[PDB]
């Protein structure tokens, strides 16, 4: 009989291999890694990702912002290097992600996109909040913590 | 509110877990498995024989997979096992894959759950169910 261990863990779903991962809440900021694939799962970068991968990170226990964007957008295009700003940012609160519409057209249904880029921020399930159209990383940023708060 | 003995259904060490907190994915501290999952662990004899003992109930499917009403019976288990997440731990075992299992423990006929509780028998069913039955069924052998 020795106790169990009940350090706190956030699940998070590895946007590389699409594993559900835990990761302690002290370690945010220790580069954890995915089990299965070795990746980065706490990298304040920016990952482009698929709608299967999609559908799991949105049940995070840390939070997970997507920005919903097609190539053919020039907004979506300015847009992207604002969106790398922001996910450095707010590395360790935020989990930053990126969609194309166009490659994958079922996404935009599924999720009632309208105006691009758009962003929706998803915690354990449920979309807390949206915006739509391209802005400063600061003001993203602003957005997005207001909505934490 | 009182600390739980739990068996780790993957290890088999004897854990300790305050009651209070069940909802807190509690892990051995030996092999790391959540100790409450909320899903169905296929365990072995020597792993049952220690959990049969533990502070919080459990509910122990006696399954085969040649027998078509347990491989009908097996989603609902798991559906059952979510719902009753906290309260209540839900393993199988295939008494094709241990054979002895199933004389040790009276079984005659598959489906067959047993509830267990700090050693004691609570209850024992037989047959395919529904979920909501199953579920049913044990909150009233609690209460
Ligand atoms: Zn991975
Ligand atoms: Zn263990
Ligand atoms: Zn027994």
């Amino acid at each position: 009989m020795m106790g169990a261990k009940m350090a706190e863990s956030l699940r998070l779903t590895c946007l590389a291999c699409g594993q559900a991962n835990k990761v302690p809440s002290d370690r945010l900021a220790a580069g954890p890694k995915c089990g299965i694939c070795g990746a980065g799962l706490i990298t304040g970068k920016v990952a482009g990702i698929d709608p299967a991968i999609l559908a799991r990170a949105e049940r995070d226990d840390l939070p997970l912002l997507v920005d919903f964007w097609a190539p053919w957008c020039g907004p979506c295009r300015q847009m992207a290097p604002q969106f790398q700003a922001a996910a450095a940012t707010l590395a360790g609160q935020v989990r930053l992600a990126k969609i194309d519409t166009q490659a994958h057209p079922a996404v935009a249904g599924r999720h009632r996109i309208q105006g691009i880029p758009a962003f929706i921020l998803f915690h354990k399930g449920r979309e807390l909040a949206r915006a739509a159209g391209a802005r400063p990383a600061s003001e993203l940023v602003g957005f997005v913590r207001g909505k934490l708060g």
